[PDB]
């Protein structure tokens, strides 16, 4: 069931913004390590004496890396008078957040229609403001709420090149790797309670329950209309025989935050072998394989959907499978992106549900929560 | 001349400390963009729960990359109790430094015969504590005096693998990279005022005036006994038609500091071309080249040192050449490591005073202002 039910107009995904300390180490790691092309920046050499801005893209993912400048460069303006080209960024905002939660994401950008409505409504409807609605060249809008704990809800809307104030990036030094990334297909947050985040978020969007089919976590879905924007926020399940790992994620980012990007690949055989040819030479580590016995058992639960060659393809490159009533999932995680165990990154693709492939196809592999503890003890034997 | 006047027993160059917000990313980073193997790490894996580093090494050069985790991780510790493994580590000093001055070396290390002895004599001389001797599990002694800025010049000695509480990194995660990176060769400040500078470094060390021998600056070169730690100093001149890049350095790292290590290479040509493959997928860019009137003149200069083919083979990499009475120098110069203007790295090799080749032959490329200004303008042609 799908209410339909959004209080303002939301398109897809438009970026994610990391907060950093060094922007240029982290963007070249991460283009690096993901095949993604430096496409513009907003820095010294184009007039920005405030943030350091990097846009990496692969289709129509963009990840943005941000760091402050020392804050004397811009001592002697005022926000009319101001450089950044993102005007919600404040030096001390970002130099705290970094402190206290370590290389994370700061925003969550969607477009939208309206992104001065969408701020009006989303606070008529409970949201905390972060940033007002600014208008930057008569040309963009943006307006920034809070979403849990650090991290903001970012609206972007477009009169009619991702920012005004961002140069494209010159070709010397925009090399065009690419590994099959293509799109974000969910962010997931975690809270310490799970009900609270939902009521707060599901209140001020509209955004409605995504429809789904002792791991120490509970889990829920929000999606707008097309179900294109996902959500997922989990919360820790305390008093388990292992520590819930979402507990683990709020001690050591100190509270609520982004834990990991879904990355949608459109051939993740391809992403996973140039991820995994990279990962000990600058760019991503992936945790540890599944037992043979998890790809043994794919012939029963997946053999209409997936060939022989192609399971042993799946087991070549450690991709995990899953499958709702609708959908088959195949999916990956990564170790943690930098210093602490908190966020991490998927690489998905989607088969099945097509009418265009509808949002979610498949779910988000909680049945993989089961059959990888039955594979485990059955490799035990 | 070289008096001799070290006033305690200097070995080599031993490590370099770069203080980051993420130390994974930028370990990451420089491993894939210099050719340097993981070697060695200290973090939550290895029991440490305050600081995570990473080390890095080609031949003897040693970089280590270090952040702070969240202080609550550690709030119970003391230092009688600390999990560091290096004592000398703090929250609060580290978070201080990386917002202050960007990404950036916080320790030179040397190796001495006594770090202990090196430590009291330097202070009994004039040098200003900054953290006393320390002996980890009765194997190595560490300590460390300000150098400049918030610099400090760090002596480790050994009894007698990088330090007790580090672990060597498993195989599989330490993949054999080499450009060709043998040690380090000198390390430069950027200080406001020269003259201080050198009369307190060379106070408390008794090193020595190294022979040198309108461009925005001052530097004189202070060197240990056997002239192996070589340690250059650079002031701002004022009032010059370019602002001076020192005064820039200084005004964007907010004072004295680290301005470039120079790394040395067995091949020179080699190192480039691997370097440079990878400038625009990862790793570091490259300053300029000089214009073709710069290898023409080459001939002349340096013409019964190097071949037509080894002068082509400069000019197709960007290198430059510089030559004093006893040797000559090939070098070549990165643009910044990081979003700041202030730290970049220097890759050399050098050419003649054979005797083991002796520290610092050929100089230190002074005589490159001269020769760019006038290849310059003669290309202008
Ligand atoms: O989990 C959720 C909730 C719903 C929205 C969401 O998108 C996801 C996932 O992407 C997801 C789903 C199933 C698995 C999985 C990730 N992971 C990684 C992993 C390891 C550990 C823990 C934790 F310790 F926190 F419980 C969570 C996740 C696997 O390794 C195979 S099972
Ligand atoms: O300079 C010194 C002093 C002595 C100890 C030292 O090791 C060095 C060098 O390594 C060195 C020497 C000559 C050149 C050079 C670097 N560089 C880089 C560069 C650009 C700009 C400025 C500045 F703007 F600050 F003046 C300094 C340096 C070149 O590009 C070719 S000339
Ligand atoms: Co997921
Ligand atoms: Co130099």
């Amino acid at each position: 069931k799908n209410p339909k039910s959004d209080k303002f107009k939301v398109k897809r995904f438009h970026h994610i913004e990391f907060w950093c300390g060094d922007a240029t180490n982290v963007a070249r790691r991460f283009s690096w390590g993901l095949g993604m092309r430096f496409s513009a920046k907003s820095d010294l050499s184009t007039g920005n004496m405030v943030h350091a801005s990097y846009l990496l893209t692969s289709g129509d993912l963009r990840f943005l890396f941000t760091a402050p400048y020392s804050p004397s460069l811009s001592a002697g303006e005022i926000k009319p008078t101001t450089t950044a080209s993102i005007p919600s960024f404040d030096h001390g905002s970002c130099r705290s957040f970094f402190s206290s939660h370590g290389l994370g994401v700061r925003a969550v950008a969607i477009e939208v229609e309206d992104a001065e409505s969408a701020f009006s409504i989303s606070v008529a409807n409970g949201a905390i403001p972060s940033s007002p609605p600014i208008v930057l060249n008569e040309a963009v809008t943006i307006a920034e709420v809070k979403l849990y704990g650090d991290v903001v809800l970012r609206y972007v809307s477009y009169k009619a090149e991702f920012l005004p104030g961002f140069e494209r990036v010159e070709d010397a030094s925009s090399f065009p790797l690419d590994y099959g990334i293509r799109r974000l297909d969910h962010a997931v947050g975690n809270v310490p309670e799970l009900g609270p985040a939902l009521t707060y978020v599901a209140g001020f969007t509209g955004f409605h329950q995504f429809a789904e089919f002792e791991s120490g976590l509970n889990s829920a879905v929000l999606a707008s209309n097309d179900e294109m924007v996902l959500l997922p926020i989990n919360e820790p399940v305390h008093g388990t025989k292992r520590k819930s790992q979402i507990q683990t994620y709020l001690e050591h980012n100190e509270g609520a935050g982004l834990q990991h990007l879904a990355l949608m690949s459109e051939d993740i055989f391809r992403t996973l072998r140039e991820m995994r040819k990279r990962s000990s030479i600058g760019g991503f580590d992936f945790m540890p394989s599944p037992p043979p016995t998890y790809y043994q058992n794919l012939k029963k639960r997946v053999g209409d959907v997936l060939s022989d060659d192609q399971i042993k393809e799946c087991e070549e490159l450690g991709i995990l499978v899953d499958r709702d009533d609708q959908g088959t999932l195949l999916q990956i995680f990564t170790k943690p992106l930098g210093d602490r165990p908190t966020i991490f990154i998927e690489i998905i693709q989607r088969v099945g549900c097509m009418m265009y492939q509808s949002g979610g196809c498949g779910g988000f592999g909680k049945g993989n929560f089961s059959e990888l503890f039955k594979s485990i003890e059955e490799y035990e034997k």
